[PDB]
């Protein structure tokens, strides 16, 4: 059968801060942790 509905939250790989969207954690990694991306 076909897949159901989905949605997820995220946590920083460097400082463990929570985020609600993939674009927001990527913006945080780019601004606060660029040498760790
Ligand atoms: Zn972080």
């Amino acid at each position: 059968g076909s897949s159901g509905s989905s949605g997820r939250s995220y946590s920083c790989p460097v400082c463990e801060k929570s985020f609600s969207e993939d674009r927001l954690i990527k913006s945080h990694i780019k601004t606060n942790h660029p040498e760790v991306s």
